[PDB]
């Protein structure tokens, strides 16, 4: 699809067994996704911005589908206030923003 | 143009005849300038990100250049960790997601 931008760029993704809402953040690098078990080994990691620093799970190796598209990639797992597809899935999706 | 996301959406934008570098940000609503000089009143406003809220200025209908595009709208000052065009201008300069 072509998206506009007159509001945030939510998308369905399914991730974990679970769907939810997420933003499509070519301001991200990487995708955070509010608190929720998924699989395998983690570490810890720092992400910051607005506001500063939260501390995230690092799990590697997640897939993800966005808006029925499906793309493998590192998740960061922690208290975002909003779920956000960052440009390290993005780009398995084929995004890209025109102007 | 169009942008693919494997690096960073960074573009040259020019405010008060300077040229800084920024980041189109699909997941800000706002754009948010690093600490400079504005002309005009300013009104406060509080700014989302992913470590919370914070305190800015903002400014009304500044003319800025993104990427050789005109665009005059609000721009806000603040702490930022890098200079940011969201979707109040990305829309001006007609930028859509597309995948
Ligand atoms: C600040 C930019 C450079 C980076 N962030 C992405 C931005 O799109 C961020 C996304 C967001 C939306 C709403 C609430 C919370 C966050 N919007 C943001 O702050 O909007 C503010 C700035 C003006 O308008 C409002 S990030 O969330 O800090 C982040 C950093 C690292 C990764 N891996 C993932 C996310």
């Amino acid at each position: 699809p072509q998206i506009t931008l007159w509001k945030r760029p939510l998308v369905t993704i399914k991730i974990g067994g679970q769907l939810k809402e997420a933003l499509l953040d070519t301001g991200a690098d990487d995708t955070i996704i509010e608190e929720m078990s998924l699989p395998g080994r983690w570490k810890p990691k720092m992400v910051g911005g607005i506001g500063g620093f939260i501390k995230v799970r690092q799990y590697d190796e997640i897939i993800i589908e966005i808006a029925g598209h499906k793309a493998i990639g590192t998740v960061l797992v922690g208290p975002t206030p909003i779920n956000i597809i960052g440009r390290n899935l993005l780009t398995q999706i084929g995004a890209t923003l025109n102007f």
